[PDB]
């Protein structure tokens, strides 16, 4: 319904673009890349991770046809030269993870655009906001360029605010073992952060993350109560957030999970999902919510120290989140 | 020259050999598996994961021949019937990871050899031992099942000490990403433990460790403080231990950090290690410690809440503490 | 409506039984394995290649239950203690690897089968069938140890039976770039085959394979002309046969494109396969033919030395083939 | 002794180095990236497929220094602002794989250098040398850009010219299971090559070489009998050639086999090994030699046809050649 565009048609875009296909309140009408229609047409129909993509997917000039439905490609770079505006669309979402800082995603707004989502964390962004967290605090008047946060702040965020409303979070670190990305290495190669220089698919590689910093943005009550790291392995997709907190009152393991089970049914249901099943990553990939609670690794020490173990396909909860972002933004009027 | 009998020559087990033949204290004179000689001499010879075997091997008659000595080969799927005696081993290393309690392991005793080193946790044995951390405990006259923990245990045992000794562990997580090992399955295929019953190169697999309750055995006072789980996930050697603790003084980084250096280059010098290069996993692939500081991850929040990040690998880091343990009992005079 | 039983619920057990609930003609009774029904059923549930089941999987005290259907467990490692005949059961799947001797999978005849499909390349079994080349040879009268042959048989004998009517080939040898199955080992271990020894996720692992003489099985014409090799990659699933053979006929890639690509439209519909898209292996998981041309590789030189890769989905196609074999037969009379 | 510079300190870059450490004959006095300093003693120092060099490697200013050596650091993205002849470097090795026509390589010869190595396949180079088959044709008057070949057809061109030379080559295909490179994608990215735009590690990937005809650019006779195709693997390191030639003179295994032994140990020795071991992947890592015979893999079909397979690790085996290249060309005169 309404019109959205994409800018970088990658991993997060190709995904995004997938995920629209199901969403009846938003329609993708045109997307732009570095690549030609026909490479876009491929890499959209074959995945390595995801499959083949069930549509009719085909290439008439330069446009591709999905289902009938023709998607205008563009392939300029520089983002206020996509004119958003000659073609209608409303909603840009932001996921080549080269403008993250507020005044390059804004290119867009001057383009025609009148909201753009950016698919990372960001910089001067008007808003962050985390779907089943803190979508509320939204308002069309002032936020145009909003942040999802990242793949990992999704998956925290939710059981963090649970944990936190009911036992209540004293302090805690996180580790995240995050499958591999595109901003890693094939082979030994030049990286800013000498760790991602490494062969992504041969190590356990350690670095950072902000994401356990980042949920005091939408769970201000947790700044300065959380961090933690991550540690990218060899798989494709499908990561895990492994927390380990202290809380103000005494639980067990039980009360823990019949907490994070309630919320999974009530107010997450969606987002927050609850597994008792024995199950590993690659059972996960594509699981479209952000964070299903492994309940069988539910731990307690003394009373006051909890470990929980969530699960997230990095690629397609969070490129739901950022077609319920749009649908959201997009019902709240613009 | 103490004579040491090995049974089960597997990824310890022949690994375990590899120690040996740096060390001259010892000498490996039988080996027990359930193959030919000539397809012993092949796996010791060429490994995927640490290389070909430095030395000349061969084989004569059904024994091995590594650097013109020759190793006595056995095929005695029954314990009992090995006869240690008749050939002189004094230690065995238990690496089947078949005979874990008293019952089996003592029938090498009953068999002629006078100490039974297990490389696992065990059942009903006679003393558990890490080094650096309790074999002044050992009694030579009451200690003739010996355990030597688990690789994981062996990691985490030596670093916990020092945080505890020097600053005081009210209580605490641990995670070890964990490398894949033989006991895990190729394909999905029957398993226990329906988590290591799935395709190990595939999937982020997470499965228990006794481990963190183990360390209690050696060191008495931190029974019931810390607990955790694994995850293993698709590299073939060198795992990390994750410990996140609460400590009794406020402390920074730097202060922690001192600590373990110390610790390093003094107390635990070659069980423990400190490093200040952003390594990957890769990089311990080798390496003969127990457990490598990861200093650039160590965090504080509170100055409470400690997360320690610590290195070893799984295979050459635990042999070289059989083969360093088996050195110790001899020196105790057999 | 035919009554099958699977001996062995492994990758090929479960995945033949995946492909049955989609047929209606056949009907899976009941499955034999060394483990129990909850173990099967989660096994049967979820799967690290192919996903989920889409079907309700339950237990039923020591039976499993899938949409309303009764399947009956059993755990006899002996085929003579199996009572197909009690159960109704006419054809039995016999994929357990170690009965592939008409000696051991006669076993199943006289427990009260009527019909014995072996899956995998048999000994003294009384027909081996490669769905399109030579099921016309069946006789119901006189052949019930049926052997399957092998996957890569099944990939191999279509496009060589077609490219020897069209141009006759003269001799040729094949290459079979193959995943990894669950007769290799995780990490270096002993293995009747010291290539298969070797930590299979971690090289390329030469392996030899019979499947092209065993072509002759199926197309006596070409006895003692085809030869070949394997090579087992880091992959779990998917495989490529690699044909390279001197033709009787000087033809061009184009007309050799023309034969394959005809008969997958005519006679070969459903088995043999074409296509002219550059893809990856990834791609053919879940493909229910038995050989997929890659025509884009298809090559000649000096017009009579040719080249054919071939895709195959090693556990599905050959998992389907099964099915198919086990209908046909049954139409037959039983 | 000669003073080398390396332009590009890659994978093919940084392993040259290693190996010209080795060489009395070279010496790297001065290295070309587009990093910093630090980030290239890091990757020099540690490397996730051959290990921790063995050497003292350390940053002085911007400057390495190398076992008391230290190499100027330049990071000029254009070649001719390069100045070799400023600081006496007489023979560049070009490894960016950016300036292969002769155009762009003999930008160095402008900026001082008196010679250039293409450490890939060139367009319009002066000669393309194989180590072992045509360095004979190299002449220093003539000569200034050389192309050294692919690792492939370095591979191939030694054991072919055996073949040829003593049976002599009607034709023949080719098919080299190749470990993935830096060319290659992480997850599904654009790419020229829509083969090599799918994730490196998840699968089978079917591409295009230029080596099977390469190769008559050093053998010439062979000019027309040869072709084949490539297929990357998800292996870090280490290649395999799988050549089937139909050979003018009727021959058997033992005979083919013979005459690769005799030359691998006389004629080509250094260049061509002969193995009779049952080896895999990982036992290659490190090779220097270009082609290692696997023996066992060695097969004849109706006394005409052949197949011989080679290992080669693609980095190392290279990498040791370019700088014999280098040696031989210095010892011609410069
Ligand atoms: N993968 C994941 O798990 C998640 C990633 N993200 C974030 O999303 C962003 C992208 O990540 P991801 O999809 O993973 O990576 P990819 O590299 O797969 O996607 C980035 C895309 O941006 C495209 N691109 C680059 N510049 C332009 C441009 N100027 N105009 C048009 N297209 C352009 C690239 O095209 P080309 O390839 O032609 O260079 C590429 O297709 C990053 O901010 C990342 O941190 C967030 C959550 C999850
Ligand atoms: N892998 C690692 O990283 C570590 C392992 N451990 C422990 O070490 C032990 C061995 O593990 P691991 O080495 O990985 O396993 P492996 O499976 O590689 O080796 C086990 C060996 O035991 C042999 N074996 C089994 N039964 C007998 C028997 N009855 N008589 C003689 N030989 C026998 C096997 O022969 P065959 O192969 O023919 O079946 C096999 O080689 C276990 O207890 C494990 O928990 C502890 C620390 C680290
Ligand atoms: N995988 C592939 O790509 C293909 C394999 N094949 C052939 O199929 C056959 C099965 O192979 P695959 O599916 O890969 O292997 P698996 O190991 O997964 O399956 C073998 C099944 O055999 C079971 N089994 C072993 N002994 C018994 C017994 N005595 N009684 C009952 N069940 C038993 C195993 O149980 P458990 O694991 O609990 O011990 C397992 O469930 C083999 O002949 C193979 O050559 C043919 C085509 C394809
Ligand atoms: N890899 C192998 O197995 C073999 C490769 N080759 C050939 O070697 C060449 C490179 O291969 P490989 O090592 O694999 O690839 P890499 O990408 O690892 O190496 C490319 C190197 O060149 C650098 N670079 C790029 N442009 C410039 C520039 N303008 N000035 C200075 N440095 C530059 C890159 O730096 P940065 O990372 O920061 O961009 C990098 O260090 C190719 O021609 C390849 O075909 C030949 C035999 C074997």
């Amino acid at each position: 319904a309404v019109k959205v565009g994409i800018n970088g048609f990658g991993r997060i875009g190709r995904n995004v673009f997938r995920a629209a296909l199901k969403n009846p309140d938003i329609e993708v009408v045109a997307v732009n890349g570095l690549t030609d229609a026909n490479t876009l047409a491929h890499l959209l129909k074959y995945d390595s991770v995801h499959g083949r993509l069930d549509a009719e997917v085909s290439v008439n000039g330069n446009n591709l046809v999905v289902n009938g439905k023709e998607i205008i490609v563009k392939a300029e770079r520089d983002p206020e030269n996509l004119a958003w505006g000659e073609i209608g669309v409303d909603i840009v979402v932001e996921s080549t993870g080269r403008f993250t800082k507020r005044e390059d995603a804004a290119k867009h707004l001057e383009a025609g655009a009148k909201k753009v989502i950016i698919s990372a964390p960001a910089k001067n962004e008007d808003i962050t906001i985390v779907m089943g967290v803190n979508q509320d605090k939204y308002d069309p008047k002032a936020h145009h360029v909003i942040s999802n946060a990242s793949c990992t702040t999704n998956c925290l965020a939710p059981f963090a605010k649970v944990l936190h409303e009911q036992f209540g979070i004293v302090r805690g670190m996180m580790t995240t073992v995050h499958s591999y990305t595109n901003d890693q290495r094939i082979l030994d190669a030049s990286h800013k952060d000498l760790r991602r220089a490494r062969a992504a698919a041969e190590s356990i590689i350690p670095t950072t993350t902000g994401a356990a910093k980042a949920v005091a943005l939408v769970l201000p009550e947790l700044k300065g109560k959380l961090n933690g790291m991550a540690m990218r392995v060899p798989t494709p997709n499908v990561s895990v957030v492994d927390l380990v907190a202290e809380l103000e009152k005494e639980v067990t393991v039980e009360e823990v999970n019949a907490a994070l089970k309630a919320a999974a049914e009530g107010e997450l249901k969606g987002i927050l999902a609850y597994s008792e099943e024995p199950l590993v990553s690659r059972d996960y990939n594509g699981s479209t919510v952000s964070s299903t609670i492994d309940a069988l690794s539910t731990m307690v020490i003394d009373g006051k120290m909890v470990k929980v173990v969530s699960w997230y396909d990095n690629e397609t909860g969070y490129s739901h989140r950022v077609v319920d972002l749009a649908a959201y933004i997009a019902s709240k009027g613009l």
